[PDB]
Parts: structure tokens; C-alpha cells; sequence
């Protein structure tokens, strides 16, 4: 593959800022991972700058390019969490490391947003948002001109599906109708959300809140995530992708 | 000092369950600390068994129990965080790390409670209380009967002060009546809730919910903490309590 012709194609079919396709030796989901999310860290490092509000969130993908960051003297900048947290899970979600790692190597400290992804009721979830203290933090994530996320997927063993908050429908609607998940909010092969009742009782970054933002950069790759990652760019939801080429080629394809 | 007559005048005076006096040979606060939280973790490894629910909080002390915790082959062991979280602090308050490793040394995965400290709006605290997903960990908060904590204290240091919750009428109101705190609810020198108004829109187990508990058990020492430490006795939010002598008797001698 010549990378630079088919980060070229990718820029010109979503209307990507910049598509960055990085070679990895093998199209294993491991492998992959692994040369993503160096980097990811990489382009991170050289694209935050003095004054910057960096948003983060979390996931196996987040944490790996939060270990791999360097240091890098920096002032005035500020990392805030643009994904809600869970109660509990078997696995550990290392949030909390992922975005002290990152607020470490740009000389600040963790802004939590100190809230479950959902809300039973969307009233609730409502008057929560307007909260004095986590309106501030809610803006801060509007303020960021960095953004950096995965997409997920709707495989039946997403951790979204496995934590009670949806009932038998909502759970069978979003199986059949989403690609995938930015930040917990779900959209279908065309970007649009999948379900406004389930999203308007979703905290987190809001999707269209994404495209306004200076970079908003999304790392993902694996056949695994082909129609996530193609939803996820179709909605415009990232200005910058980091992508392998075995995926990068995947795209082109259809 | 005699430990074990020690111990049993505060168990007199205070109606304690047990009064673990430990020795330190200093009276430094970072060497009480570092006796109270070793003999902490003893006691932890020595008292969970097979299917008990612990709740934990957060905070320095906490966080150096948690590191010398043991790991311990028990069954069926849930543990719950039973303090609210903050959005940012200069200090990494370990909150996360405190949980994990409790839950690790008792085979089991933390119960997160994912809300902040405090509400500006008590409609709104009490709404977030209800919902489906929240009660059910503060049920499991309610249900633990295992309890482990120590006191803040209302200095102008204090993490609390200095987060925005309060305005200068509320800020002054507890540093005038307030001893000290558990699990961030403010209490007085006769173990009252300072604040109604405050209490009701601030997040955490109640502190009369302590009082119900097997074992609640208060990990404190140093001069600092001597108002703070007999505020909550005299409140009797703790049956069982680990100290170190110097503070003991500075109990006594009031």
C-alpha cells in the first residue's frame, strides 16, 4: 500500500482534515492495536501545544496510547473526560489511569466527569447536566479543540449491552439498527443517532458537538470495526483518522 | 502507655465495640499514620471472610491502607465505595487506585459510585438518589456491613473548602460548628450533622446508616484529629476504632 495515495482516498471520500493510515506488518486486532495506538501518542505529542483543553475518554485503545504518551512541557493546558463511567464491570476500565496518564504528560491533573453513562429518565439525566459544577465540566468538553477517542462496536458482548441500562427492546433496536459508539452514544451506518430516547438519558460528549472541534481524532482500526468506523466518519464525527492500512483498504472497497 | 487498658477506658467512655490502640513511637502524624494504616490492613485481612460487603472511602489514609493490604482467598466479597468523587484536585486523590486494590486483595471488582460530592440543588441530589441504577449502589452502601473510614478534619486546608460547593455564609457556617467529617458529611463535637441543608444535597453513606453497621470501623490519629475523632465517637459512627496511644490519651485527658 502506498500510504500516502490511500490516506489520500480516505481524505477525499469522508472529508477528513487528515487521514493518517499507519502500517502495521499484519491485520490481527492485537497488532494493530499496538501500532495505532504508538501512534496515536506520537501525533498527540506533537499536536498538543500550550493553552490547548485536551478531551479524552476511555476503553482498551484510550489506555494503551495513555501508557504510551511522553511527557511534554506544556502550560496552560487542561485534559477533561468526555465519557460517562460505569458502577461496575469484570474488567477494569482503567479510566481514571488512562486520563491521568494523559493529564501527566501535559503537566495538569484529571477534570472527571463524576457521572454514570445513563440516567434511568431522561428528566433526570436533564437537570443533572444543568448542575452548576458538572455544567462547567459539560463546557469544558465543548471548549476542548482536541478530541481523542476509538469507536466501539455492537457485537453482543459490548459492554454497554452487559450493565442493565437497557431493557429487552432498546437493547434489541440498537443490535439491529447502530454500527457502533462514540463516548457511549450510538449511531447507525449513516452517523445518525440510533435511538433519541436512549441518547437523550446518555451523558457524555454529544456527538454533533464533535465536528466543531479543531482536531477531533479518531484512532480505530480491525475488520471488527469496518461499519463502526465507516458510520462514525460518514456522521463526520472525526477531522483527523488514525487507521491502519488493511482497514484504511477495507473502506475503499465498498 | 498499656494499650489494652487504654483501649478499654475508650471503650468505656465511648461505647465501642473494640479500641485497637496501637503503638507508634512518635507522636509525628506521618508515623501515626503509617502504624494505624499497617495494623489497618491487619485487621482487614484478619476480619473479611467469605460474603461480606465492604465499603470503602477515599483519601490519604485510605489510600495507604489499601497499599498494604494483603491479598486474602475470600469468596463471594463485594466492595462498595461509600464517598462521592470530585472533579479535580491539584493532588491525585487516589480514589480509584483505593478501591481497586481493596477490591483486588478480596478477589472481587469494585462497586464504583459514580456521582459527585455535591449537588447544588438538593431536588436534584434526591432525584439522582432515586434513580434505578444509583439506588442500587447505595442499597449496596446501606448493605455493607463492613465499614471502613477515617475523619477529615475543618481546617482551611481542607479538600472541601475548596471546591466551589459552598458560598461564604455555608463555608464559615461549617468552620465555626463543624468538627470534622465522614465521608464528607459534616458533623459537630456532639456528633451532629452540622448542616441539614448542606447534608441534603451532599452524595455518600448517611452517617446514621453507620451506626447500623457490624462493623464500622475509624482509622485516625494524630493531634490534628483529636475535636474530629471525638466528634464522630460522640456521634458513634464507629464501634470499632484503630488509633495510636499519643491520640488515646489526649481523648482521655478531655
Amino acid at each position: 500500500e502506498d500510504l500516502d495515495a490511500l490516506g489520500s482516498i480516505l481524505e477525499e471520500k469522508y472529508g477528513l482534515l487528515e487521514a493518517h493510515v499507519v502500517f502495521s506488518p499484519t491485520p490481527d486486532y492485537a497488532g494493530i492495536t499496538h501500532d495505532l495506538s504508538r501512534y496515536g501518542a506520537e501525533y498527540m505529542h506533537e499536536t498538543v501545544k500550550d493553552g490547548d483543553i485536551v478531551g479524552v475518554s476511555w476503553g482498551t485503545t484510550m489506555y494503551q496510547i495513555a501508557q504510551n504518551m511522553q511527557p511534554k512541557q506544556v502550560k496552560g493546558v487542561e485534559v477533561v473526560q468526555l465519557k460517562g463511567g460505569i458502577s461496575h464491570s469484570r474488567v477494569n476500565t482503567y479510566s481514571a489511569e488512562t486520563i491521568q496518564l494523559f493529564a501527566e504528560a501535559f503537566q495538569t491533573m484529571p477534570r472527571y466527569l463524576p457521572l454514570p453513562v445513563v440516567f434511568d429518565n431522561a428528566d433526570v439525566k436533564r437537570m443533572v447536566e444543568k448542575d452548576r459544577h458538572i455544567e462547567r465540566i459539560i463546557e469544558m468538553g465543548k471548549q476542548a479543540n482536541i478530541a481523542l477517542f476509538t469507536v466501539g462496536t455492537v457485537r453482543d458482548e459490548a459492554l454497554l449491552f452487559r450493565l442493565g441500562y437497557f431493557n429487552e427492546e432498546e437493547k434489541a433496536l440498537l443490535k439491529k439498527q447502530a454500527v457502533g459508539d462514540i463516548c457511549s452514544r450510538f449511531f447507525d451506518a449513516k452517523g445518525n443517532i440510533c435511538s433519541s430516547a436512549i441518547n437523550d438519558r446518555t451523558i457524555g460528549v454529544e456527538l454533533q458537538d464533535l465536528r466543531l472541534k479543531e482536531r477531533s481524532i479518531l484512532v480505530a482500526g480491525g475488520s471488527r470495526k469496518v461499519s463502526s468506523i465507516h458510520g462514525a466518519l460518514t456522521g463526520k464525527y472525526a477531522n483527523v483518522l488514525i487507521i491502519d492500512q488493511h482497514t484504511a483498504r477495507a473502506l475503499v472497497n465498498d
